[PDB]
């Protein structure tokens, strides 16, 4: 109904989503708070991924933690959480394996401006750009071609995709979960598939 409206579910906790999440994030920091979240609620507005690097604030039975979005949750039910331990036992007994919550959405604990990625394969014929960094859920991805602005579609390993992007920098805009748009550019894309992906600076950043 809104982006930042409570949600209640389930949450179990796991090791896995610091390395090889679905969301290609790495390296993720071993001490930071995450979670894997549920397939459902990952695909807000029907954009896949729409929430992949958001940071949701959790309420568990003993208390609430802020966790880093970076993994899809396989399976899981509407509002589950699969969390990592640390954000887990603060708000919950792990002895109990399984404990309610409410979460939300909330505006990133960061500072700075996005990174891009550019996913291996990359070019100017077809590209995956990550946006990392990003204060709100990155809803929509833009580029400029020709003095038009080209959609590209969000992929559940969340990156943007188009092909046929043009030649120069490529110019760029995001939208977020709220409507806020942001412009930025990026360097020309290598003219042959990338072997490796790399990441370049952003200059924006969603407003507070």
């Amino acid at each position: 109904m809104a982006y930042d409206d409570l949600h209640e579910g389930y949450a179990t906790y796991t090791g896995s989503g610091y390395s090889g999440g679905a969301f290609l994030l790495d390296p993720i920091p071993s001490d930071m708070e995450i979670t894997a979240i549920n397939p459902a609620d990952l695909n807000y507005g029907g954009v896949k991924a729409a929430l992949a690097g958001s940071y949701l604030e959790v309420e568990g039975p003993k208390g609430k933690t802020t966790v880093y979005v970076t993994d899809l949750y396989p399976e899981g039910a509407r509002g589950a959480l699969d969390l990592s331990p640390n954000a887990f036992r603060k708000i919950g007994n792990m002895k109990d394996g399984k404990i309610n919550i409410k979460w939300r959405v909330v505006k990133a604990p960061i500072t700075g401006n996005f990174t891009y990625r550019i996913k291996e394969g990359s070019s100017r014929w077809w590209a995956a750009i990550q946006v990392r960094n990003h204060k709100y859920p990155v809803m929509k991805m833009e580029y400029e071609k020709d003095g038009k602005w080209i959609n590209m579609e969000k992929m559940d390993y969340n990156h943007f995709v188009s092909t046929n992007l043009g030649t120069g920098s490529l110019k760029v805009r995001m939208t977020d979960i709220r409507g806020k748009v942001v412009k930025d550019t990026i360097p020309k894309l290598p003219e042959s598939g990338t072997s490796k992906a790399y990441t370049v600076p952003g200059h924006v950043q969603f407003p507070e």
